[PDB]
């Protein structure tokens, strides 16, 4: 199917993605992962997003998520995530042509009495897909907790 | 990746599943679908859950959701699915081995103001995955908005 003219000026995400992030928070020594992210529509004013991690070493799966993208032409977009950790994210911002960003803050996080807030952040770079993802608990406020790149294959 | 003790149980869903359905609901004339599921693993104590509907004629896409089941040795199961108009669901409940069923309500909708409950069953008969989900709103207390039956592949 043809790309949704509200899908086009996301675009350029649509394909497959794969690199490598960190992840460190107060309570939380650093640890590093391998990460693939596919983004796929089918004609609709959606991208689906599909997302996995695994073990740098071994390939060994880690954790997955997966979700749905939904921009509008005035420049905003809500995302709906589902995690297999078995929380749930409402996720609301904007996105920049320009600048190639997405920019998104939590309306809702269920399922996961401790965090509070998760922001996501995404930004393309020298034609790479690189994030930030921000969380708050009840003690501690919105931080870093993730950071990856990841090259479209 | 061998399944997970706590997947074994639910092992009867692993694959991919395909049928039809109808909907109505006090505000909404009836309509129907085609439908297909995949259930899959990756060895951890989650079943990842992808949907797709259609319309019976054409194969013209309508909607699509995804996310993750995670039973547990006591019979409790909690789901959660993020959906492709925009609403996620944390859904709560039990799986019964004898009946091969699986018995759901939310604990939360998220994204959607009217739509207050959503409950989601499936039953196995005579090896055809059956469901029904039902939808309370503001208004409308809880019933059937949804049934399908699908085949195994």
């Amino acid at each position: 199917p043809p790309v949704h003219p509200f899908v086009a000026p996301l675009s350029y995400l649509l394909g497959t993605w794969r690199g490598q992030g960190e992840g460190e928070y107060p309570t939380i020594p650093s640890w590093r992962y391998g990460e693939e992210i596919r983004f796929s529509h089918s004609g609709k004013p959606v991208i689906a997003y599909t997302q996995k991690t695994w073990k740098l070493e071994s390939g060994a799966p880690l954790l997955a998520e997966s979700g749905y993208f939904r921009p509008r032409p005035d420049g905003s977009i809500e995302v709906v995530i589902a995690c297999s950790t078995g929380l749930v994210e409402v996720q609301k911002g904007t996105y920049n042509v320009d600048e190639q960003s997405i920019k998104l803050k939590s309306d809702l996080v269920g399922n996961a009495s401790k965090v509070k807030e998760i922001s996501r952040e995404f930004e393309l770079v020298d034609g790479k897909l690189s994030y930030v993802v921000r969380l708050s608990t009840t003690t501690n406020p919105l931080q870093p907790l993730l950071k990856a790149i990841l090259d479209k294959l």
